[PDB]
């Protein structure tokens, strides 16, 4: 079994946090006072996508796939996504990934990121919600969307769906909430980036006579970079998830060394809120040297990218199916996949705004606490 | 100048007979005068059994480094973003009938001309002000931009139903049953032609639903839509095409193909020609043509995907800029180009269906000329 364990890196447009995060937890499995916990030597490189443009993004993959990495840990979004599982897929590289979960059923990627729709679904129904508007973009994928549109067709709701991930101005989220208001909306459902929802709350602000009487549930697990202390100010409920508890022993720890660490070499651990997607990053490090030791441990063996009689990788079997069979405790809790990649075994914190109002998994469904 | 000219071929799945049109094409500029024949055509052809991104570059890639001058071939929603880029990238001419795209693009040459123009003619020119609208998006979203926008800044009614993911039969007679409750007769149906055809037969099976009705079909498909069992009925059928059937060249084309070997030249004898088998020959016509200019002009014409090197800037630019200023005539009428790749100066014939006679036809500065 080799000395050194190498892996790729592929990081996007504003993915700094995770960029450290990445390095600061391979030094974190490197440097740790265990030797039972180290018995290789973890490596990376790491490339930098300008661009999600096809030709780019399998340029930067094959020079990884070239320098013989055993995995890859990267990000995709709309655009690239199906350039990179794709390749993963044919080239029997694990793709291990923080990015939103995909719809289709592919092989070859290790998803950290849980799925929300399970959620969401559990807390219309738990709130009752049978009319209300649902905004949206398409950058986390379609799946939250088309779980929406079957269940309001099956249960009779009427959703006022728009579509707002195109909007560049400002005053075309006022003539849409102004509309909304014409029909009696007071419940939203957001499912949209977090830099777009604070947009969207400073417009619901703005315009006021928003709060009092309105309830917004944001469906993004990034809650703790949204902006919505004056959103509140005015009465309206809002309701969040979160997959990072910050009383878990782990992330108190966790953070204590984060925040000492240099802004030069680490920069957004200072100056910055962990995103959870960082926390995510730190938690397929886990994964990752979780895997490549239970290999070791197995006694299993390891070792050109445009090939037309391309030649598929041995050991790479071996290598999806440690990923897939981890179980180890992250910083988002129990970490378990199931056979396409997916998170299993997951929990969703659900807090109504200050107060965690209760937990979502997939066999208890809603928990509410009191 | 090379003796031998080679083009890539990248076919999808149901392509067949395209790919028969192809080899034909090509057959006949290699049997021709001395004068239109400087060079011997040469091709390679890939098929792609899916449209996965890997699939698709590694088909691209082992033409693009056999040394070929043109690729042509199809793209669909899923394969198009991958194409266009490694073209563009590449800087190597991709000649395609496939639907056009949306962006506009460098490398890229669309033999398929736009339907938009001419549809918003024909709903402006038969008074459509309240209709429905029943679409798919794997030609692109060309005509559902169009179409909404015309509907605000005319003040039209339009009810929009996307019934691209539809695979229940059923779920059709759902939606036609709802736009009788608003008393809707008109409809525009911009879907691919099988999803028209299975439309059409939920329209007769449900019944009622043909006398004073009047269905337009925004399909250059027109011949292959099966439209029989609608027109006993009574209802009124538009429809549009850019093959035309009395062009004496598209005739003499047509005598030579349905003799051709079933082994040979499948889908040849036992199909109709689809207007896309049409626009494969014409792309043939457009790259001998192109080829021959260069050869004129005295140009200069002679690796690998990962660009450990890279491309440099003036390559492949003479390729696209000839296959850009062609004009030829073709099965599809005028042929030109604009800078983009995108057909300009084309005509389209509209088609009103007992009954089957060419209304009228479209240009883009005369728009829609009735007779
Ligand atoms: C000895 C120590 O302090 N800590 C751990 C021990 O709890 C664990 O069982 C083992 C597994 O790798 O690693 C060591
Ligand atoms: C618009 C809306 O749903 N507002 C909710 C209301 O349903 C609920 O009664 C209350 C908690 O008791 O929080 C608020
Ligand atoms: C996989 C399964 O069916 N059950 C597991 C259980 O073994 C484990 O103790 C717990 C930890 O959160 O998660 C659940
Ligand atoms: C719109 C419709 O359903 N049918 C029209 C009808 O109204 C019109 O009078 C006729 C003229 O030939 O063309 C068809
Ligand atoms: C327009 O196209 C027609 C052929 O259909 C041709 O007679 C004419 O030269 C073209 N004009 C321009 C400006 O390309």
């Amino acid at each position: 079994f080799p000395n050194t364990i190498s892996i790729g890196g592929l990081f996007m447009r504003n993915t700094v946090q995770e960029h450290s995060a990445f390095r600061f937890a391979v030094q974190l499995y490197n440097t740790n006072q265990n030797t039972t916990e180290k018995p290789f030597h973890l490596n990376y490189h790491v490339d930098h996508l300008d661009s999600s443009n096809s030709f780019s993004v399998t340029n930067a993959f094959c020079s990884q796939f070239s320098r013989g990495v055993y995995a890859i840990f990267g990000f995709y979004d709309q655009m690239s996504m199906n350039t990179l599982t794709s390749f993963c897929g044919a080239l029997h590289t694990s793709f291990v990934t923080p990015s939103f979960p995909t719809d289709a059923d592919v092989q070859f990627v290790i998803q950290m990121r849980p799925a929300l729709k399970g959620a969401i679904l559990s807390l219309l129904s738990y709130y009752k919600w049978e009319k209300f508007v649902y905004l949206y973009d398409t950058e986390r994928g379609f799946s939250v969307l088309q779980a929406i549109m079957e269940a309001a067709v099956q249960n009779n709701w009427q959703v006022t769906a728009r579509s707002v991930g195109n909007i560049k101005d400002v005053q075309e989220f006022r003539r849409i909430i102004e509309e909304m208001d014409r029909r009696q909306e007071k419940r939203y459902l957001i499912d949209c980036e977090v830099e777009r929802i604070n947009t969207i709350l400073e417009q619901v602000v703005i315009l006021g006579k928003h709060s009092r009487g309105y309830h917004y549930m944001l469906a993004n697990l990034g809650f703790t970079d949204i902006l919505l202390e004056r959103v509140m100010h005015g009465g309206a409920n809002i309701t969040g998830f979160q997959i990072v508890n910050n009383e878990n022993p782990m992330v108190q720890q966790f953070i204590q060394r984060w925040v000492r660490l240099d802004e030069r070499e680490f920069p957004e651990a200072k100056n910055a809120p962990l995103k959870y997607t960082s926390a995510l990053t730190h938690d397929a490090i886990l994964v990752i040297a979780e895997a490549f030791r239970y290999l070791r441990r197995q006694r299993v063996d390891v070792s050109d990218c445009l090939a037309n009689p391309a030649v598929p990788w041995s050991q790479g079997i071996d290598i999806e199916r440690a990923l897939k069979m981890v179980q180890v405790q992250g910083m988002t809790g129990n970490i378990q996949f199931d056979t396409y990649g997916r998170r299993t075994n997951y929990t969703i914190d659900v807090y109504e705004m200050s107060r965690k109002a209760g937990y979502w998994n997939e066999y208890e469904r809603f928990v509410p606490f009191s």
